[PDB]
């Protein structure tokens, strides 16, 4: 049903940011 914390907002900016850290931080570019 519901997706966001009582919002329809869910920026798809920032919500696949949180991922992308995610993605990036384990292929780290020493």
């Amino acid at each position: 049903g519901i997706r966001c914390p009582k919002s329809w907002k869910c920026k798809a900016f920032k919500q696949r940011v949180l991922k992308r850290l995610l993605a990036m931080l384990r292929q780290h570019a020493f």
